[PDB]
């Protein structure tokens, strides 16, 4: 099935995913000098005190933490958005190697990780129906690059062992996802897609300029995992990113001057 290897990475998945090639997928090269300023952008709110995350899941191409998104708990609002987005999972991409992992890039330059916190629009009632929408998702994307440790990311990195393969999930209550955060919301904001097959064009992308900082150690836990389930050939879980897709007919707007 898909994959990131060179016999199912990437460059094949148009033949079963054709919109892969369409007019607005995701990730792109975000161009710091050519983005505009957007006065028309409202102030984002990021309003993650009451979510209720429930567990970690290896679906064989990253780790998701999934949320009860049974109610209005863990919102993202503002910035480009009409309404209110609820939180349903984060998940990471990352690389084999320091120098890449990043999804979308700026001025072309490639971060260790990124991290997709996924919302869906309350207008559509459950993720299910905003995936048939234009504006059917919110992702906030955040680059990781090596150094200090995060704090508020080592209960993930700890729980790792327990997923190690395609189909594993551990209990994963209580854990705050504003431990995640950097300390500035300036971001970018663009239209695009899933990254990810079905690569559906639903997604207003909310990337944010600056970057968290996480350790080697931490970053060394998330190459430990595996792409196949228990029981089959080990392919360590690395470089599970899509690479910059053409910017097409957009135009990525900053909400800072
Ligand atoms: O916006 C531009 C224009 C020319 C070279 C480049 O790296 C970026
Ligand atoms: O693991 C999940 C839970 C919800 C939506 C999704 O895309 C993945
Ligand atoms: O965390 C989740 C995963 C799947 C569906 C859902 O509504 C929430
Ligand atoms: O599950 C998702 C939803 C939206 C964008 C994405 O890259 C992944
Ligand atoms: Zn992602």
């Amino acid at each position: 099935h898909w994959g990131y290897g060179k016999h199912n990475g990437p460059e094949h998945w148009h033949k079963d995913f054709p919109i892969a090639k369409g007019e607005r997928q995701s990730p792109v090269d975000i161009d710091t000098h050519t983005a505009k300023y957007d006065p028309s952008l409202k102030p984002l709110s990021v309003s993650y005190d009451q979510a209720t995350s429930l567990r970690i899941l290896n679906n064989g191409h990253a780790f998701n933490v999934e949320f009860d998104d049974s109610q209005d708990k863990a919102v993202l609002k503002g910035g480009p958005l009409d309404g209110t987005y609820r939180l349903i999972q984060f998940h990471f991409h990352w690389g084999s190697l320091d120098g890449q992992g990043s999804e979308h890039t700026v001025d072309k330059k490639k971060y260790a990780a990124e991290l997709h916190l996924v919302h869906w629009n309350t207008k559509y009632g459950d993720f299910g129906k905003a995936v048939q929408q234009p504006d059917g998702l919110a992702v906030l994307g955040i680059f990781l690059k090596v150094g200090s440790a995060k704090p508020g990311l080592q209960k993930v990195v700890d729980v790792l062992d327990s997923i190690k393969t395609k189909g594993k999930s551990a209990d994963f209550t209580n854990f705050d996802p504003r431990g995640l955060l950097p300390e500035s919301l300036d971001y970018w904001t663009y239209p695009g897609s899933l990254t990810t097959p079905p690569l559906l064009e639903c997604v207003t992308w909310i990337v944010l300029k600056e970057p968290i900082s996480v350790s080697s150690e931490q970053v060394l836990k998330f190459r430990k995992l595996n792409f196949n389930g228990e029981g089959e050939p080990e392919e360590l879980m690395v470089d599970n990113w899509r690479p910059a897709q053409p910017l097409k007919n957009r135009q990525i707007k900053a909400s800072f001057k």
